[PDB]
């Protein structure tokens, strides 16, 4: 589901403001006489594509400007390198000037969508589902989440507020896996998931005895993922983390987990390349 | 030169109120009593440090923090995993619920820092220095650039106010590389450095005639390059751009051009993994 | 958990700036920077809220101290006549800063005394009482953390806390089952989910499409009671709409989680104060 | 005179952000091809409606959105259950997360605006005003200002910087009290002092004030008060004010009457939305 | 009255970063180990001094620093060139990047200052008042009427919500205008007549305004149009004011004048900020 | 080239926010939603700037157009009894929006005339005009495009545009050629370089390291002149200081680029302009 200007103008604003403090001199001292202009957007890289009408929402915040898409390109759509992914068609000025900030965007997100993608990949089972993180870069993790989905992921919790997690600490400061659970529920009943960090099959049968939604098998051997499942017996879901990335992910392959999480999706995804060329004025 | 809570704090709280939409309930529900604790700070990969007032100002902004640095860390310091950076004094709650926003900045910045340092040692010449771009995480531009200057780098233009570049583009939209500059020098005189983009070793020559203070070579060879160099004869600043990475960097040593830039040393860096565990209540 | 400076500033401040668009000339033109007391008084039986944020408002306009002889905090039971808290510092800042903060402490106390008061009406501890979205626009964190103070508890905060499945969008996508799969679908595991339901049959149709919570929207006890049985334990059930004061003691003990009322936060009769007994300090 | 967007837009915004920190996951689950929708906006309760365009500018701030006024409702109509007040046309994502927000402002100010129509009709003297108070929402007043006005009531100061008024304290020679009001302040604002006693009353009157306030003061020192000031100010009288009680003013020669039970502590007035159909 | 961080915080954060987008390139290239330096403020020009704790708040928003104040200078006192007004101290790379927002807003209210205390001596009358105007510079009304006090001047309305001014298009009977002004204000609204000619004015007096204003009307006018009103309104004399102008005034019994070129077009009072030394 | 509603907006917002807490009660009182006509005409001779800012304060605020008979704008000379602008809208939206609108055309049209005088004052085209930081808070911005729009020319914006080592700068480091240095090492071929200098030999220190501009602070034409052959083209030449009016004549013919008065922005007389002749229109 796309995201919207509710949703992100103010942070496009933010970022226009960041990289135009008076004016874009170099755009200004060439170009006049406000001819309309078309330029075109390409593919650089080969991934998958997210954040298009982010890309869009910059040039149309800033100026009248409008798009020609003639391969009908959306998010989620898998691309190669010299693709035309859009053409962009106003004035001048808005063109190069806005252009920046709208690749920033564009290609950050992108670069997001096409690791979530990859690393669904590398996994090669749909009944384990890939899922992110807070580990995100400040202040876009509305943005990143999205384009995680986008990739073919899924959604943690957005935030603290969301959903409850025990994580090591919890546990010990209560003394019981039992009672951390017991006092998170009396604290927050009904209307907020909990789930529980365990390090050991022990406390994965605590936690799952004390029906929790989720258990997160923390770092944990595949021996010991295994003996796990059998264990818990679907009291619980089970959430495999820590140490995940695209050589590891593979070792999941076809366990009767429901889901496994990665924090480098998001903060430490490379972007995605592009570029916009082909700057011509209309007849 | 550190950053500054005027420069810094909007956009930490932007970020703490993002993680926290009500209050944090995992935390809130266990932690009560409001005893003092302390956390320490660990790096868990090596690099170079980045951020550390940054991460510091997450806490304080939140509540009544104090800290200890054992080792008298500082930015630009290299570490090595399992190094105590710092400890963390103050009540539970604030301690756990500011700390994934304290290391999400912390980890970002050590990341481009790192990688930064990476860059300039794989070029190994001194006397070429290694630049940022506009290619920045939108709204965290200066944290990105502080974290480049950290890791042994330095400052392109932050903006598209701050400095004059005439691009692909722009030349021929006046249709001379003098004619551009001209126009530039005419429309913001004196205060603006001006630069420009050349793939031509005509206009290379054209564009150091003209006085130009930074002839930018995109993606050329390095026969062309040092064509250009002797060409150019000291007239103008010698920039190198395009197809600048780890692997490709170490091509441009011992030439006489001045410095290269990179994009992905801020739009493609992987964050550096630190965590913060130990957490004991203070007697 | 009490509320903190860093909730709530941002919020005070416009709320001053509201009152006092210049300067406040009546107060100003009288007097001193000389100290003064001021004392708080209860003047309404009822629960009290809002202590520390009342305190907020004059601490961020000046530098205000105050005393606390009966070690009053948020909810304790009230009694007109009762001496809440003593305030001491400037004339100006007591005057200036009295109406504001009076505005905040009359409106969430009223909330929790109301709150309070649903609790002990429907006279079970087993049936959790819930607040809503039917909150005052821009105060919701106060209105919600008033709710709690008076012995209930906080719904989702939010449109991005929880799905809730309500009449609208089961409309939209015309089936309940449906609605359910896709918001399954869409934020598996880490999302409670909920559904409005109107009808037994839909209950049942809930149930069996496993969500987290069942509403039970306006529904007679007799339905309630089929439903409750019906569905089994399957989910976690809510009863809601058309709860108040009279209403609320019909739901004594069944077998139901909780009930919710957005009366508490949207019609919540503020609770009397004042402020007065100004002495001179030295 | 209606509110508007210049006024209104932040606060809205403010409380749109309130309600949605990341997403409207119910609503975006639930997202389909279709095309644009209809809801139905139904009172749900006998009141005056307030609020109207503040209701309707929560959806056209976060989207394109029309509506279609079958019985050209307006605020300060009275109203019925099951009255169909407002039609909203645009796509379900807008009409459902905006739903809450916009129905939280109209049922606010409509509960108020209904409350001050009934203490209007309760006193039933239109020789008196019945004016509000600085008892507001806080971040609200301007709102509750405007459904006051909408219900049939009328304005005091929207703020401290906006009028003169003394209080106890600032009565602690009540005739020099209005001399250094007058004299503090430029000539450019009115002037108020709360009385308690008869005498004090008089001093005023003989000191040129533009209001004076009669304080809880009973009827038959009302009385006296009225004919001592022979109409060197304009009279309100206050405190111990509520539907049981504003009727005792019924007929008095006093100018008008002040409530903060008006915006303190109104009930909101129900509505609904419902009947979600998509068009053809 | 002075002004207060709760006024002034918001514009002041603004100002500080329209003046700082990423950083201070020249103050922190020479970024050092040193403590704590001192640097003194110095009037460079005669007049009145307003706006030094604004100038100083602009220092303590940034970081950490303290003042002296070897000759207790405060608003409202006279300055003469080569003064020292203040010495600032605290860390260099805070002095430096501060200080030209600081001294922008101190010598532009300053400035004003000056020029209002000018206007008030060359009209040599205590018995006038000189007052401002809502012709300001925008965003900045409150610190400027704030200097129009401090140098011896009078605040008119502050809004369009403040006071009613009956204006040329409002004129077009204007005894009905003032009946309207009353009746759709509420009863604490100052009500203010523009009149050009004498029949107006005693229309206007007969109608029991607050304030009369005598619009650009000369002496012999200004003299018959005093008797005529006989003290049944205030009465202001406006327009065609300056320097020059303002003494044919001097002696009248008007209560006040109004000058909008106090604020909108005042010249800034010059300061300056030098002799940075370490401290030890 | 002209302001835009993107950088000008939140600014003019703010200022209408300022002239209307509640509303415009003496204009509503009287009136229609009824159109009619007023007509922008200058009461002064001078500089026309901020016509667009002008005619956006009425647009932000409700549906109003305009008619320009004699095709004014921004940059073209005014002479008393000129018809600027013809406004059409609505009776309330004229009166109420009139002030803030004539606000900024008067301010920013007395700066541009104010430049514009400075510029011929100078009689000489070789050496341009340029402002300074010494700006109105809060409307730098638009004090800038005034300044050129009267044929001046911009300075750095900010802080963040350009080093320039000041006074103060110098005595903190106690040497100019250090300060340069550190400048040049700290933010190397993107930034440019000035100094103020105030004597001769700092001149030539300044010259000798390199740097992109020098102001010559305060100096006497004797000591420009030195200075100039001093320099020797090494680098730019700014003169500054004691530039008014008066003074600035006596830099005609010099062999310097450029000067800069902050009295241009701090101390400009507004242009008057008057909103009269209210048709009703049909």
């Amino acid at each position: 589901t796309d995201l919207t200007p509710f949703q992100i103008d103010d942070t496009l604003k933010a970022a226009l403001r960041e990289d135009v403090h008076s004016e874009d001199y170099s755009t200004n001292a060439i170009f006049d006489h406000h001819g309309q202009a078309k330029v075109s957007l390409f593919a650089k890289e080969a991934g998958v594509l997210a954040g298009l009408t982010v890309f869009q929402r910059v040039f149309t915040l800033f100026d009248e400007v409008t798009f020609q898409n003639p391969h009908q390109f959306k998010d989620g759509d898998r691309l190669t390198s010299g693709d035309l992914v859009l053409e962009i068609i106003g004035s001048v000025r808005s063109l190069l000037t806005c252009e920046r900030v709208a690749l920033n965007f564009l290609q950050h997100l992108s670069g997001i969508a096409s690791m979530t993608a990859a690393y669904v990949e590398a996994l090669g089972d749909d009944r384990i589902k890939v899922f992110d993180t807070r580990k995100t870069t400040p202040n876009l993790r509305l943005f990143e989440k999205y384009a995680v989905r986008v990739g073919g992921g899924y959604n943690h919790r957005f935030n603290l507020s969301d959903a409850i997690m025990l994580k090591d600490n919890h546990i010990a400061a209560v003394g019981s896996v039992q009672k951390a659970i017991a006092q998170a529920r009396a604290y927050a009943p009904f209307v907020k998931m909990v789930e529980v960090e365990v390090e050991s099959l022990a406390a994965a049968e605590e936690a799952a005895a004390a029906g929790v939604d989720i258990i997160m098998l923390d770092n944990m051997s595949l021996e010991q993922i295994e003996q796990a499942i059998t264990l818990i017996a679907g009291r619980s879901r089970i959430e495999c983390s820590g140490n995940i990335d695209m050589t590891t992910i593979s070792r999941f392959r076809g366990l009767a987990i429901d889901y496994v999480s990665s924090g480098s999706l998001t903060h430490s995804a490379k972007s995605l390349d592009f570029s916009m060329k082909g700057l011509t004025y209309l007849d």
